[PDB]
């Protein structure tokens, strides 16, 4: 916005000041004879500051003018130690520019005059940001690795580059290559930089050194969805046991992958990333066999056991609403439109028989069970929802909004029972619907979990809610029309639209065709009704048929074209929740440990397969 | 047509008159034995103007006969200066014919005898028309460039042919190459014709010469959807500022692209054309970030401000119709089928209480708001086209008609209130439905409802005008059957078909299954009722299933795959509309004026990308 306008004016007044200054211009235009005349005129203003604090060496390096960049050196050798001074390109020297532009003959002549290989481009354009378009690090050795130039990397380290150097984000030169868009070229540069880590006394192998978020180069490849570097780093963690003809028993490490409770694991960090490429890591041969192992053995059976206890809680709540205390009414019927026969009992007369004491036991099971919902989930939606992730699990999305809304409605029914307020049917009727609609979500884990089952259910609900916005204006147009047509008529003969909230609810029902069209045949209806309702019935039929076709066309686009899994991240983030809630004695750790088989303290997973 | 019938007659009349004359036949069949004999007989009629006014030299050129064409030229050299004189081929010389046929040895012999390279073939088979298979221009350079003849366009320019000659449409040779089906050969011939503009002292260059519609070759590539010539002509408008490794900062021109405020810009021409491949130019590089810049900063805020003001205007109109002046009726009910209790107040009765004065404000808001609709949208719907430019504003413009018909219905209700006419429910009922269905227009300005409203609104008028004719045939056949069956019965029990306009409305409702099938069970219905209604129920089931299968084929399959491109084409069409009507004080001009940066008085767009 205001900042994007600021970058654009900054680049235009850069080119404006390179044209209105001759030594900046000849460095750009590679006018080698124009340098000799101006520099012999008593070295005029060789300490230039252009738009981005640039000197004339920065211009000559930027446009790959090797012949013009030489003349600046013998004229004043103090320009090779000069950075750019603006906020956007802060700290960038000429050695950074020639490395990114891959100018071989220039970068030797810079090192020939002792250019610092440990400079730090701290500017706002050299920071990881979606507004920035490249993130190449902060060091010249980091710039050489990202543009894929093997010969510069061998040249820079020879002059003393530090491969252990880190950024302001803590990323070393091996963290940055995982962030690069071309994966295959970054895979060759990874093997190169590890070969120069001879260094057996640095107390840490360099591909274990964490950034300021604690992530290793292994975990960062799992978070950023870099599947090419993930499979490359996994051969460091395999161990082939035997090969019996076509069979092979491979043993995987599972130290930085499986959860230990005290530390965030790779399975959790894929979920909170919310990226589309990070879910491809869940398809990989150590991780894919781990998720299906614990969602077959502990994760799924405990999911169905918690849903069976919730079903007994809602049945116990349902019985207390059916047998709610009611007495015949005390006052007389006011209007002839008053249908009410019964009313609620007061608190003193609610409990005076032994059959009410059986109900009182059931009413206390409900309230105690409603507090437990608040005591375990008011932490959860703070932890889960706004901090890490929301709506990408099974039992997920509008489950946690609704079951919190359930337990709120039960405690409202308790208050209205105590102060003997009228209208407890209103918090109960919400709580029956809210409570039983949550049972449909536990029914989602009774499935074999295909790749396009839960996301299609989530999709169809998403299109129906978009259809309800477009049909609200169609109802409001025709309900207002139907209201003023029958506004001069007698509602004893046709009372579908007798006041305006009823006319709105009738037109909603006629749209879905769940009540019949109004007709009497013993009296003359207005003529404007018949042509309006014939227009309404054609519109409502076509809009309901186009809804079905639009759900078919949107189903095809997300199965055949969007090509996103969604089905492994749902069973991961469900299994993470049940593992933090249950104690350790009910949850054995997946894999098998060492010290009785002699491999360490590490929890290995054996995978046996057939090559064919 | 008898036009195309008359064309085929003279194509056979041409072949007859050649086959009659021995001179014309020997030119055709390349019988040079007969050529020397017919000249030594007599200097005969070598100006035999046949059916389509041609000579023997034209026939030697049409059938590619080198030896026959030469003998005509030495015997009578005055035939090279002869055009065809009919209506279908007016002005075409023999030089036009040999150039299209690419008989390049004949081109040397014709240019030796100073054949006119500036003759204009102004025939009806040379104008641009959808009934002609060719549109190659009117000039021999225009004919040579479109058949991809590099050797003849080099030959004709050397012999004094004008490159900047125009048709009777203003099209130069550069315009016509854009109108050719082979885009690849059009680009190579385009570069060759600019290389012969070395003698530029003329006020406009060739690529900056408009036709009679004012379009340049760059704009005509935009209108016709020629994306191949569009990207190649955009290289002349670019200006690369710097290159930093994989980064590139390009600076686009935006002179013939952006809305200049006076002349119809390229964004306006692509929206208001009846084509489909022009909509791919909306995804080209300078155009895509231009309209994204306008929509994020000024398009979407202004569209949602107008959307919220319109919604409050319709709620104010709705409450003035709910509280419309009604009083109890004066006279008594005539028949026992009279249901009416109330009627309209008179004008002197309608405003007596202060509750009416609150309605009097909201009725003035409604009337004033309806005049503004007829002053923003009427003085551009006649001054920018009354017929078929009007119709272009209706094809992709179905909410222009709805909001103008709304504004007339509000003003009809005003006049009937002033003259105290009875029947205001008839203009109001149209105005309530047309008022609330225009809210669906503003659904395009949202990501969540954007592509989904495309799928819901799209319906085919080929298979739905088929259904609505086949629905009306079933209704007329079965309501007439249902009428005469119950014509001898008592309508007190079953009154669904008591007179013939009601039987049409009941069978319409039974076809859509929105009222129940008539039944009593306390009385004996006729036997023909059960036979007919069972046949009617199967036919109505059949035609509903025809409508579903028709809505699943070859158009909804395309809209499901193109819903995002169609939604962005609505964003561009809205942004163009809002930029014209809003003043320049609320809409700043897009780009950056390069006046204070030494670039001329132009507005530039700076685009930065990564080339990888
Ligand atoms: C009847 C009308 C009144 C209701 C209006 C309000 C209702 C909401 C309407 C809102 C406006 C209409 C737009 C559609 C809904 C959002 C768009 C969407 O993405 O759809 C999503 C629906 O949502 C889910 O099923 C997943 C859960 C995430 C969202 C949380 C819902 C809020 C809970 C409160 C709910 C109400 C309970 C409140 C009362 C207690 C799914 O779309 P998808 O992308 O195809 O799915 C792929 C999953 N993926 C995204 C992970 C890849
Ligand atoms: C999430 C997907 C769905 C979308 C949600 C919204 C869906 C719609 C939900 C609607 C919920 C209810 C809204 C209106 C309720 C008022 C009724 C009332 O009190 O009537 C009173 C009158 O007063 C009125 O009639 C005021 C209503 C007129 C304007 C309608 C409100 C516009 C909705 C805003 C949003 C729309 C925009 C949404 C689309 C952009 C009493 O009238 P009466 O008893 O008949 O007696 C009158 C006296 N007389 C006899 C002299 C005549
Ligand atoms: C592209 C899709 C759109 C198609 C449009 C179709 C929509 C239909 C448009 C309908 C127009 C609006 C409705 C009014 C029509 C009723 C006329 C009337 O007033 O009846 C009066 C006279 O009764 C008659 O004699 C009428 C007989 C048929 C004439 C009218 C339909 C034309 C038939 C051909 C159709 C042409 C169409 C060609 C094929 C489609 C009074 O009725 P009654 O009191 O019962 O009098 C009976 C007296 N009796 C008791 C002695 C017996
Ligand atoms: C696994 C799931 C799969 C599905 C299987 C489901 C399992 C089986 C499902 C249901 C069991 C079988 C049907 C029950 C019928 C009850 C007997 C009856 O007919 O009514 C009789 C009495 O009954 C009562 O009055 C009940 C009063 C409220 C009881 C609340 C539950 C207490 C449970 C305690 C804790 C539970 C622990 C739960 C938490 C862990 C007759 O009553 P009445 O004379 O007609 O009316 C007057 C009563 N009034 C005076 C109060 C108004
Ligand atoms: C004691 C507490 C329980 C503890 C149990 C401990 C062990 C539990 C362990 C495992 C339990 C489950 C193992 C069953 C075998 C799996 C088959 C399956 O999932 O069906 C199908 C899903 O269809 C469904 O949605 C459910 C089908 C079953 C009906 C309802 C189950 C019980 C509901 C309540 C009744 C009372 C039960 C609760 C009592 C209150 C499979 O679908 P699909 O074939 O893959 O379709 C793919 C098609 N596609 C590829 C095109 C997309
Ligand atoms: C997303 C947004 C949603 C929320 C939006 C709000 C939605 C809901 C809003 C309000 C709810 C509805 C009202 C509540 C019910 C009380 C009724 C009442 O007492 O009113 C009384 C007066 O009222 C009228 O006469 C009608 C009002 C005139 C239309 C609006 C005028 C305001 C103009 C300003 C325009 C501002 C700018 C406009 C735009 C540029 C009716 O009393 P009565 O006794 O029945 O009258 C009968 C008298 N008679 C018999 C002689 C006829
Ligand atoms: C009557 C009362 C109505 C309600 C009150 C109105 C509100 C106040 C009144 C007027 C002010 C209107 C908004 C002006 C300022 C906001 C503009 C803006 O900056 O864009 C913002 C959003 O913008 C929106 O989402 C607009 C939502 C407001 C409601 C639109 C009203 C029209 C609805 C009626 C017709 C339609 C329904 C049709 C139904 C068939 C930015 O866009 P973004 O997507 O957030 O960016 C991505 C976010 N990210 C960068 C972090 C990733
Ligand atoms: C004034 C009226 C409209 C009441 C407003 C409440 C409803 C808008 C919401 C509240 C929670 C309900 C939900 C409760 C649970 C269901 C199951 C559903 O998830 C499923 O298991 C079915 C699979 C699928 O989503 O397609 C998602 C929402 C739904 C239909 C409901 C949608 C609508 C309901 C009635
Ligand atoms: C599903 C598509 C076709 C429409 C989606 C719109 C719904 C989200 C809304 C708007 C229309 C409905 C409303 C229609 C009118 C009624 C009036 C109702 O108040 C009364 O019934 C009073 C009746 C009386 O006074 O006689 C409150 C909300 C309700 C059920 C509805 C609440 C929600 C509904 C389902
Ligand atoms: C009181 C009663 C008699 C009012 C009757 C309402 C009709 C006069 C209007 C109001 C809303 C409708 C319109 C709303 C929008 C559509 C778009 C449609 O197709 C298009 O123009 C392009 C497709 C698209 O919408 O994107 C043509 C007319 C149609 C069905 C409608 C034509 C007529 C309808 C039924
Ligand atoms: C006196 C008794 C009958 C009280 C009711 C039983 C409760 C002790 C249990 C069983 C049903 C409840 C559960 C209902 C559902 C949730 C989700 C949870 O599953 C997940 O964490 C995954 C959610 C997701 O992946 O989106 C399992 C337990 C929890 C919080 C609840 C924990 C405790 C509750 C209140
Ligand atoms: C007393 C005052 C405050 C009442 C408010 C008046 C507005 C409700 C109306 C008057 C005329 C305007 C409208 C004039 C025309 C346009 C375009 C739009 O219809 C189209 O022409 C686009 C249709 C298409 O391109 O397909 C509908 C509403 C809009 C933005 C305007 C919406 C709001 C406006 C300001
Ligand atoms: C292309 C679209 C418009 C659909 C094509 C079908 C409609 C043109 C026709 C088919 C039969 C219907 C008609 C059938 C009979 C009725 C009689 C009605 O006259 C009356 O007086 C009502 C009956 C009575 O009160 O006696 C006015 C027209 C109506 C609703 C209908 C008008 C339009 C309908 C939907
Ligand atoms: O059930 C249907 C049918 C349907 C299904 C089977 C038939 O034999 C006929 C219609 C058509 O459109 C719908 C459209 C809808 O929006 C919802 C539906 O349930 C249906
Ligand atoms: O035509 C469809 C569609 C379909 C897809 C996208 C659309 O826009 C419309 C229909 C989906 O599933 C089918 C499934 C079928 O067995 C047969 C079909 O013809 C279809
Ligand atoms: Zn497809």
């Amino acid at each position: 916005e205001s900042w994007a306008q600021s970058r654009d004016e900054q680049n235009l007044l850069q080119q404006k000041r390179i044209w209105e200054s001759p030594l900046l211009l000849a460095a750009k235009d590679n006018d080698v004879q124009a340098l000799n005349k101006l520099l012999k005129y008593e070295d005029c203003k060789v300490h230039q500051r252009g738009a981005m604090g640039e000197t004339a060496l920065h211009i000559a390096a930027l446009y790959d003018n090797l012949e013009a960049a030489m003349v600046l050196m013998e004229a004043a050798p103090e320009l090779v130690f000069e950075p750019m001074t603006s906020e956007l390109y802060e700290g960038q020297t000429a050695l950074h520019i020639a490395v990114v532009n891959q100018n071989m003959n220039l970068v030797r002549a810079l090192l020939a005059r002792r250019a610092s290989v440990s400079a730090r481009a701290t500017g706002t354009a050299f920071r990881r940001s979606p507004c920035n378009l490249i993130y190449f690090g902060e060091h010249p050795l980091s710039f050489a690795a990202c543009v894929n130039s093997e010969e510069i990397v061998r040249l820079l380290i020879e002059h003393g580059a530090d491969i252990r150097a880190q950024d302001s984000l803590g990323n070393t030169v091996l963290h940055i290559l995982i962030l690069q868009p071309n994966k295959t070229f970054a895979c060759q540069m990874y093997n190169l930089l590890l070969s120069y880590d001879r260094h057996g006394d640095h107390l840490q192998p360099l591909d274990l050194v964490p950034n300021h978020q604690g992530l290793t180069p292994f975990k960062l490849a799992g978070v950023e969805g870099n599947t090419v570097m993930f499979q490359h780093l996994m051969q460091k963690r395999k161990h082939t046991q035997w090969t019996y003809g076509p069979l092979t028993s491979t043993l995987y490490d599972l130290t930085e992958i499986d959860s230990s409770g005290d530390e965030q694991s790779l399975l959790e960090l894929i979920i909170t990333t919310k990226k589309r490429e990070a879910r491809q890591i869940l398809d990989q041969t150590p991780v894919k066999e781990l998720v299906s192992l614990k969602w077959k053995r502990y994760g799924r059976p405990y999911f169905c056991m918690l849903g069976a206890i919730y079903l007994l809680y809602i049945i116990c709540f349902t019985m207390c609403c059916i047998y709610r205390p009611l007495k015949p009414r005390t006052n007389n019927r006011t209007s002839p439109r008053d249908n009410t026969l019964l009313q609620q009992k007061l608190l003193q007369e609610a409990y005076m028989t032994p059959k009410d004491d059986i109900r009182l036991v059931g009413e206390l099971v409900t309230v105690i069970g409603a507090i437990i919902i608040l005591l375990v989930e008011v932490p959860d939606i703070f932890r889960m929802g706004v901090t890490r992730f929301f709506g990408q699990t099974i039992l997920g999305g509008p489950f946690h909004v609704l079951i919190i809304t359930y337990a709120f409605m039960v405690l409202v029914t308790m208050v209205m029972r105590l102060i003997s307020a009228s209208g407890e049917v209103v918090p109960m009727s919400f709580a029956l619907v809210l409570g039983w609609c949550n049972v449909m979500y536990f029914a989602r884990g009774f499935q074999m979990l295909g790749p396009f089952t839960i996301m299609i259910q989530k999709m169809i609900f998403g299109d129906l809610m978009r259809f309800c916005w477009l049909m609200a204006v169609v109802i409001l147009g025709f309900a207002s029309a139907f209201y003023i047509i029958f506004q001069t008529e007698d509602p004893e003969e046709l009372g579908h639209f007798y006041d305006y909230p009823m006319a709105l609810f009738s037109t909603f029902e006629l749209f879905l065709t769940i009540i019949d069209g109004p007709a009497n045949y013993n009296v003359d209806l207005p003529f404007m009704y018949s042509i309006t309702y014939a227009a309404f019935a054609i519109i409502a039929t076509l809009l309901m048929l186009n809804l079905l076709i639009a759900m078919m066309g949107d189903t095809h686009w997300r199965v055949a074209h969007e090509r996103d899994e969604l089905w492994r991240a749902q069973i991961v983030a469900t299994t993470v929740m049940l593992e933090r809630k249950l104690p350790r004695c009910l949850w054995p750790r997946s894999g098998i440990c060492g010290r009785e088989y002699g491999l360490g303290d590490r929890w290995f997973l054996r995978v046996e397969d057939r090559q064919d």
